[PDB]
Formats: structure tokens, C-alpha cells, sequence
């Protein structure tokens, strides 16, 4: 392994519904991270709201938390920070999903006011609870790695500017899939996969695995669609191919498994050339992220 | 801890990007001896220059391994040699009869069935077709190594020839194609020999308790054969849902993966009640059969 020993391996074969070829693990700091996530949930969502209820369901899987599993490769102190930061973005996603597109877009722009390198959380006490909570955890995530903070902020601003920026329904996967990689948060989550390991890829290194990284982003979001069906690839496929929902769900599963195979082919292609420890760490950590996401969805009640 | 004989080494399918199965793959410690026996029976049970002879060589040239030494890697090696060559003669027969019209194929099934007798005397078939001649010789050996199980084995083989290729028409729904394909791909024969190869049986009640699991695994086996041979359930799916081939191939892969999960669910349900060592032996060996078959088709 190229990753520090900060996770335990999970036995995915024991879960019948778990179909991914990729591994799953869980962070040695799971308890502390779950505790941090409970705290941020009580501060970033108001009591009795829908978003508060959706946050609590997200953190009550008996088999583990989405953050402690998917981001099990991260150093524990970074894991606590990135988990709580992404959690505020997830609360925000739940809040804005129930909004008309105009109001959602305004809410994304309001939250993005907090995304500043010089953020002073005290200047947002008059703001909504997601602004206040994001500001506090973003401050800490800047402090722990100031060298990476400009890139982090750029990634977060680009996420809020683009992840939701669509006018209506899709009718072909060729258009839905690039949208869905961004919409499921993969570019933010995979950024924090690297950040949580205190590492980066060079421009040349990232370019060399970009197709791999798109295939894994497809797996992540489309697997999210597959389990949620119990905006969705099942509907896109039904419309594109004029089939029943059961036929389209089976097609979606086939698409996911082929993307998992494609990622494995692209990784094998890259590993024919010399690969830095950073390239090897990202491969290992992003496979745990994707396999872990499949595991979490496969066990979540 | 393994419940089956220590007669195989594990294969790392994770290293094969096209390999998608959740089930494991292994390779017999007796692989060279079994492959030599198969090469010999292939010379005797198919004539030179024929298409079936050529198909037999392709089937035994995958550099990653042989279908018998991988899928039946759980078998005791002397039994593995016998069952591999017996099934291989049936496989040659399948290849020969696939190129015929249905009525002619069924006549050949009836002719081959004449050898499936508990008192088979191989010399009495020295004037028949080369499949009759070779099946007679290997059947006699397979009866003699286990006379207690031989009536059941013969009943299985007669049943296979009576059921695997009874449809000359076409399928328009998977609900009907799937039960047909489990028989047509030989799964009931192969899975019988997975137990026979380990010198064990399942009782009637034991088998009934895992029949739905077994059917799910049989669906995986034949439909995975279809998936890799498409480059067939893909055709059924295009006709049933009126889609392109590419769309139906993705639908087929989903159906396969769902069937692999369904098998895992059914096994987990069975294991909520007490299970004999024979049940556990079959679970582990049949998972190696199905995963190994995916591996062989993935690397062929």
C-alpha cells in the first residue's frame, strides 16, 4: 500500500447487494469523525427541517458512515475537516434540491460568498446557518494547509458555479453522464481524496489519468443513481431507448460495471509507464472511494 | 477456511479488467495432466479437418488456462481427468449438432444416448461415430471409479441430451429464454460434475433447500457465456425491448450482475439455518465454477 495505515478493510463480499470490483475500508478515526459530523449537522441545519432529517438518515447506517468509509484513506485530522466541510455542501444540496431553479441558483451564489482565502467566520453571524458553518470549517481547512487553500477554494467556487447549472431534463446518457459527474460532487470529493492524504498531482500527472478519473466519476454518480431509484440515469435511459424502468435499471447496472472495467483498463494502460508514488496513492485511494461508496449504498437501510 | 479439497491455487481476477464476477477463480494443481488427457480425447472424438476439431483446439488454447482445470479446479485430480474428458465429448457433440438442422441434431442426440447405459460395453460401439466411441470408453471409466453414483450420473447425462437442445425456434422474452439457456449451456451437467468431482452428493432435501440459489448461478453461467460470445441473450433482449445491440448488451450485463447478487442473497438466506458440510462444500465449489467461467471467458 502507498497510503498510511489509517483504515481497516471491509469484507464487501459479505454484502449480496454490493457489486463493485473496488475495495472498501473504514477509517480508524470513524468514531471521532461521526461525532464531528453530528455537531456540524446540529449547527448547519435547523431543528425540525427536512434537511436536518436527511442529514440524520445520512449518518445512521449501522455499517458505517459515508465519510469514514469513502474517505477512509485520509489522515484523521484532515478527514474530520473535509468530512464536515463536504457535509455542509451536502446539507446545502438537500436544501436547494427542493427549490425552484431560480431560488436554488441564488442560494448557491449566497453560499459562495463564504469561499474566500481571507475568510473571517465572525463576519457571517448574520447569515444563514450553512454560510456560518461553512465559514468556520473552511477557515480551519485553510489553516491546516495554506499552500493548498487557493486550489481548494477554486474547486469549491467551481463546484457551486457548475454542479447544478442545468435548465432541464436529459434524454441521452452522452449528455447526462458528464453533467452527473459534476452534479454528484465527484470533482469536489476526489479533490478531497488527494487533500485528505496531504498530496497533490502535477498537471502532467493528472492529465495522464484524466480518462481514468472520468470513468471512476461515472461509476460514482451512476451507482448513486442505481441505488436511489429504489434526475436519474434510469429515466435518461428509459427516454433514450424507450424501455420500461426495469429494463433501463438493468442497462444502467451494465453501464456502471463496464465503466468499472474501463477504469481498470485505463489504470493498467497508465501503469505501463513509470508512475510516481502520488499516482499510485491516488489510484488506491480513489478505488477505496468508489468501492466504499458502493458499499455504503449497498448497506444503507 | 476452505471446505473443499486443497487441489487448486487461487487466481487473481482483479488483474483482468474485463473480469467482472464477484465469485473467485482457481486452477487445478493437476492442470497439465488433465489438459494432456483432453488433447488426447479431442484427437479421438473429433475428426481432423472438421469444424468441431478446430473449435476443440480453440477451447483448449487460452494461455490463461483451460476451461476444465479452472472451472472444475475443486475436483479431486483423478476424477477431474475423467469428468473433463466426458464433458468434453459432450461439448464436441454440442458443436457438431449446432451446425445441423434441429431434426438432424435431435437424431444425433438419440444416437449418442445409446451409449449412456450402466452396463455399457465400449467394444460394442467400435463401429459407431467417434463421439459414441469415445464417450463409451470414458463413461465406462467414470462408472467404474464410482459405481454408487453411476446411476445418478447416467440419469443426468440422459436428461441433458433429452432437454438441452429441444428448441429449433426463437425466443422473444428472457422469462422463457433464461430457463432454456441454463439447460442449453450444460449447467445441470457441469454442476452435477462439480459435486461428483468432489466425491460427494446433496440429499433431496439438501438440494431443494438451495435450488433457487442454484438456478441463479446457472443463469449467471450461461448468460455470461452469451455476454462474451456476442462480439444469445443479447438478441432476446433486443427483440423483447426493441433496442440496439449495444443497449441490449448492457442490459444483459446488468441481468448477470443482478443474478450474481441474487445468488449471494439466496446463499445468505440458506445460511441462516443449519447447513451440512455437503451444503458448504457445494457453495464454495460452485462459486469457483461460476467465477472461473467468467475468468476463462474474460481472458480467452
Amino acid at each position: 500500500s502507498a497510503i498510511p495505515s489509517v483504515f481497516e478493510t471491509l469484507q464487501g463480499y459479505k454484502v449480496p447487494v454490493f457489486f463493485s470490483r473496488y475495495p472498501a475500508g473504514i477509517s480508524i478515526a470513524a468514531q471521532e469523525v461521526e461525532d464531528a459530523l453530528r455537531k456540524i449537522d446540529e449547527e448547519a441545519s435547523e431543528e425540525g427541517t427536512r434537511e436536518r432529517r436527511r442529514a440524520l438518515i445520512r449518518h445512521t447506517n449501522p455499517y458505517g458512515d459515508p465519510f469514514t468509509i469513502c474517505h477512509c484513506s485520509a489522515f484523521p485530522d484532515r478527514l474530520a475537516l473535509l468530512s464536515c466541510l463536504v457535509e455542509v455542501m451536502w446539507i446545502h444540496d438537500d436544501v436547494t434540491e427542493e427549490m425552484d431553479h431560480i431560488s436554488a441558483c441564488r442560494e448557491h451564489d449566497e453560499l459562495a460568498k463564504v469561499l474566500q482565502l481571507d475568510i473571517d467566520p465572525s463576519k457571517f453571524e448574520s447569515g444563514n446557518v450553512r454560510q456560518k458553518s461553512l465559514a468556520v470549517v473552511l477557515r480551519k481547512a485553510i489553516d491546516i494547509d495554506p499552500k493548498q487553500a487557493p486550489a481548494m477554494i477554486e474547486m469549491l467556487r467551481h463546484y457551486l458555479a457548475t454542479f447544478d447549472n442545468i435548465g432541464g431534463d436529459f434524454t441521452r446518457m452522452e449528455e447526462y453522464m458528464p453533467y452527473r459527474i459534476a452534479n454528484c460532487g465527484y470533482w469536489m470529493s476526489s479533490y478531497f481524496i488527494r487533500w485528505g492524504m496531504d498530496m497533490t498531482l502535477s498537471e502532467e500527472e493528472y492529465a495522464s489519468i484524466e480518462q481514468f478519473d472520468i470513468a471512476m466519476g461515472n461509476v460514482l454518480g451512476l451507482t448513486n443513481d442505481y441505488f436511489s431509484w429504489n434526475r436519474n440515469g434510469v429515466v435518461v435511459l428509459m427516454k433514450e431507448h424507450h424501455t420500461t424502468a426495469d429494463a433501463a435499471k438493468m442497462m444502467l447496472l451494465g453501464v456502471i460495471v463496464e465503466q468499472e472495467s474501463l477504469a481498470a483498463k485505463l489504470k493498467e494502460e497508465r501503469l505501463k509507464k513509470p508512475a510516481s508514488k502520488e499516482i499510485l496513492q491516488y489510484f488506491e485511494a480513489i478505488e477505496l472511494y468508489v468501492g466504499g461508496s458502493c458499499y455504503w449504498h449497498s448497506t444503507a437501510p
